[PDB]
């Protein structure tokens, strides 16, 4: 493509009018873009005067190439998924003469480490934390419960026959109503109609949550997001926690070959535990698909 040179091309059915956009209070600034709070008039059809509450996603003073191409490429995977109840879904866009600004769903109690971390049991949560909401603690039965839901999430992204590549409790929002949805799809990419997505010899995929054949054989499949999948259980069991505790991603590499795995975290069931282990299985084939998570989540929510 080439985005010094690319215009971005007029999309009716997806584009918002500037003037009706009110930009609010930041809600992230990461290393390649920036995200705030907004006022959009109109944008829910059925309240056609109503300002609802959204976020913005959109470039900083010290964008790249590859941020803008980032952005773009992030917006077109979200008109081709469509929507789910747990993904952040894409609501309109602002791309002729001015920045890009891309509009989703505004998830009021963010992401989904400090939410896990700030949910955590007394006592571990030393030293003192101002952010902590103890009426709203974790029970087991909200971790599954969390799990369940980002495992529908992804059953329906592979269903669309899309990788996120990315999936990780930062990339993870909470809604004010508890819902969890998968946010950040600046890495997923289509691949209908091929085997695998070939990967670049150095990748832009956090090492600590990426699947074998990825790292050592450049190959990614819906069974690569299972491996991340099983990273994530074991970020939300440990309320937040990251991974490899004490172990440099240089020292990882050779850990993996040789088939180390993480720990059970402290208050999870080993039957939670095994679904891990099952998702980092070194024969992508036989972890499990997100199909069969989502059938196993919801036969241990049901019971809880």
């Amino acid at each position: 493509a080439g985005v010094s040179e690319y215009e971005l091309p007029e999309d009716p059915k997806w584009e918002f009018p500037r003037d009706k956009l009110t930009l609010g209070k930041p809600l992230g600034e990461g290393a390649f873009g920036q995200v705030v709070m907004a006022e959009a008039v109109g944008i829910d059809k059925d309240k056609p005067k109503e300002a609802v509450t959204v976020a913005v996603k959109m470039l900083k003073d010290d964008a790249t190439e590859k941020d803008l191409s980032d952005l773009v490429s992030e917006m077109e995977m979200m008109k081709m998924i469509g929507k789910h109840k747990n993904i952040i879904n894409l609501l309109g866009a602002c791309t002729q003469d001015g920045p890009l600004y891309v509009i989703v769903e505004y998830a009021s109690k963010g992401n989904l480490r400090e939410y896990l971390r700030a949910r955590r049991p007394p006592g571990m949560e030393y030293s003192y934390d101002i952010n902590r909401v103890p009426e709203e603690q974790m029970t087991f039965k909200d971790l599954v419960s969390c799990t369940y839901q980002l495992a529908r999430g992804m059953e329906y992204l592979a269903s669309q026959k899309c990788i996120h590549r990315d999936l990780a409790a930062r990339n993870v929002l909470v809604t004010e109503n508890n819902v969890m949805k998968i946010a950040d799809f600046g890495l997923a990419r289509d691949i209908n109609n091929i085997d695998y997505y070939k990967q670049t010899t150095n990748g832009r995929l956090p090492v600590k949550w990426m699947a074998p054949e990825a790292l050592f054989d450049r190959v990614y499949t819906h069974q690569s997001d299972v491996w991340s999948f099983g990273v994530l259980m074991w970020e939300i069991f440990t309320l937040g926690g990251s991974p490899y505790p004490g172990i440099p991603v240089e020292e990882l590499f050779k850990l993996l070959k040789e088939g180390h795995r993480m720990d059970k975290p402290a208050n999870c069931t080993n039957e939670l535990y095994m679904m891990m282990r099952d998702c980092w299985h070194a024969v992508p084939s036989q972890r499990p698909t997100f199909k069969q998570l989502v059938e196993d989540l919801d036969r241990i929510l049901t019971l809880t």
